Parts: structure tokens; C-alpha cells; sequence
């Protein structure tokens, strides 16, 4: 190893969170919604010692990957292995295709980050455990940090008189679930889902009964149809699925966003 492990990750927080992770170790790497990575990207993952995917649920195309008929000395690491998952809004209830009943945005919570980067931590120790004191040590410093990022924006959304917001997709459950906030996303749990005609208008009552003011968009079409529908105004939220291609960490990126929602719900 020149540099390390040769690590490729899925996605943004996948990325995020195993660069800080390993630190100065390894060389860190993410491939380049819809998904399906290009032919060279398996091709990468095949030539690489370590690849970092979120779940099952997410990117499912991970699960079609086999090292043993390729030859290769891959290993694929899910980082959410062994999370709870939530149910999907709007399918709780259901009883059971059957991936779709599970919501996959954890991230967005500070603690379930927190849990998956230990997660991280851990596998990256059974692969490479001579630097196992390292992964860990920079595991627990990211808990920490997310574990006090919680503390500090718990007392900022207890106070909000307003605790319902509408997302441009499902993606900030589980944020919602941490804090004690209700949320609708226009779109289902991925941003191709578009909102049949019912769904919309269950959107346009659901608006007007907790009284929403602002519709959170994404840096999609729909969500500037409702606009008219409703008067509301439009305002930023990152879900965190691209990379934002700026210089903060996982967490300040997360943190930024939730300000955002927590200055909107005052
Ligand atoms: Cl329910
Ligand atoms: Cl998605
Ligand atoms: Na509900
Ligand atoms: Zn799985
Ligand atoms: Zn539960
Ligand atoms: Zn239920
Ligand atoms: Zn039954
Ligand atoms: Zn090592
Ligand atoms: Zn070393
Ligand atoms: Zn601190
Ligand atoms: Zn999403
Ligand atoms: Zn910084
Ligand atoms: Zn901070
Ligand atoms: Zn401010």
C-alpha cells in the first residue's frame, strides 16, 4: 500500500463520513437518485481493497456485486449494517416487492450518524486492524460532535411554535423524528416519485391545516406548481445526497441545514 487502502464510497455521507473517519489513512475516494454507476465505477470497485455503500435500501445495486466470479479481493462494506430502520411515511401500517417500506435517510440524524460512522469505524477494523486505534479514535470524535450538535439544536426546536415543514422529497424523517417535528415531502422516499394527483391534493390540505409558509426545495418542477397552489414561500434544504463541494466537515454541512429549518420553524 502506497497510500493505504484503496477506499471508493457510494455516496456524499458515505464519503464524509469515511474520510473522517480514516483521517490521514487510506485513500478515500467516492464514485461519480437514479444511480446505476457508470461501467467504470464497478470496474473501480473490482480494482479497489475496500468499497463503502449506505444500505440495501438505498443503493440497491450493491447487492448485485460479486467479488468471488470477478476475482477480486474487493470487500464491500454496508455501513448501515445492524441500524434500525424506519418505516417508509405513508406505509407504516402496511404488512408485507418489499424494500419499500423502509426509509433509508438516517444521516440526516445526528445520532444515527453518529452510530454509522461507528459502524464504519468497526468494519474499517476488520479489514485493516492494525490501524483499528485509529478508526476508532476518530469514530468517537464524530459521535461526540454529533452527540453535542444534538444537544445544542434540542432546545431550539422544543421552542418552536410551528414544528410541521414540507420538503421538496421524504427525506428529513428522521431529522423530524429527533426533534420532535412533523414533515410531508411532495415526492416519495427517492425524488423520481412524483405525486399522482391525489397525493397532490392531499399536499394542498396538508399545507393549509398546520399553516406551512415554506416549501423546502432542493439545489424539481412540482414543488413550483404548488407554490401558486398555495402561496408559500421557497427556501433551501440540503438532504446531504450530492456533495455540497465546499470546505466543512459531514457534520457542519448537517448543521447548516438544520439552522436553516430551525430559524424557518421559530
Ligand atoms: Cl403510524
Ligand atoms: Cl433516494
Ligand atoms: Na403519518
Ligand atoms: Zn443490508
Ligand atoms: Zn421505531
Ligand atoms: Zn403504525
Ligand atoms: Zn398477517
Ligand atoms: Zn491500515
Ligand atoms: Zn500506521
Ligand atoms: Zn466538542
Ligand atoms: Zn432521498
Ligand atoms: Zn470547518
Ligand atoms: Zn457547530
Ligand atoms: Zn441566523
Amino acid at each position: 500500500p502506497g497510500k493505504g487502502m484503496k477506499i471508493v464510497t457510494s455516496f456524499y455521507p458515505i464519503y464524509a463520513m469515511v474520510k473522517e473517519v480514516s483521517g490521514d489513512l487510506n485513500d478515500v475516494r467516492m464514485i461519480q437518485a437514479s444511480f446505476e454507476p457508470s461501467a467504470n465505477d464497478i470496474a473501480a470497485i473490482y480494482d479497489a481493497d475496500v468499497f463503502v455503500y449506505h444500505s440495501h435500501t438505498l443503493e440497491s445495486w450493491a447487492g448485485s456485486l460479486d467479488p468471488n466470479l470477478k476475482k477480486s479481493k474487493v470487500k464491500v462494506l454496508e455501513a448501515s449494517e445492524g441500524m434500525t430502520l424506519e418505516r417508509v411515511p405513508g406505509l407504516e401500517d402496511v404488512e408485507a416487492d418489499e424494500k419499500t417500506l423502509y426509509d433509508p435517510h438516517t444521516w440526516l440524524d445526528p445520532e444515527k450518524a453518529g452510530e454509522e460512522a461507528q459502524i464504519i469505524a468497526d468494519k474499517l477494523s476488520e479489514v485493516d486492524s492494525e490501524h483499528k486505534e485509529t478508526y476508532q479514535k476518530n469514530a468517537q470524535a464524530f459521535i461526540k460532535k454529533a452527540q453535542e450538535l444534538t444537544k445544542k439544536f434540542q432546545p431550539k426546536f422544543e421552542k418552536a411554535t410551528q414544528k410541521t415543514f414540507v420538503t421538496q422529497h421524504t427525506a428529513f424523517s428522521y431529522l423530524a423524528k429527533r426533534f420532535g417535528l412533523n414533515q410531508l415531502g411532495i415526492a416519495g422516499i427517492s425524488p423520481e416519485q412524483e405525486p399522482s394527483p391525489r397525493q397532490l391534493t392531499e399536499i394542498q390540505e396538508f399545507v393549509k391545516t398546520y399553516k406551512v409558509k415554506t416549501i423546502f426545495t432542493e439545489s424539481s418542477k412540482v414543488a413550483e406548481t404548488l407554490v401558486k397552489s398555495t402561496g408559500v414561500g421557497l427556501k433551501t434544504l440540503n438532504p446531504l445526497e450530492s456533495d455540497p463541494q465546499n470546505d466543512k466537515t459531514y457534520l457542519e454541512n448537517l448543521e447548516e441545514n438544520m439552522s436553516i429549518l430551525a430559524e424557518e420553524l421559530k
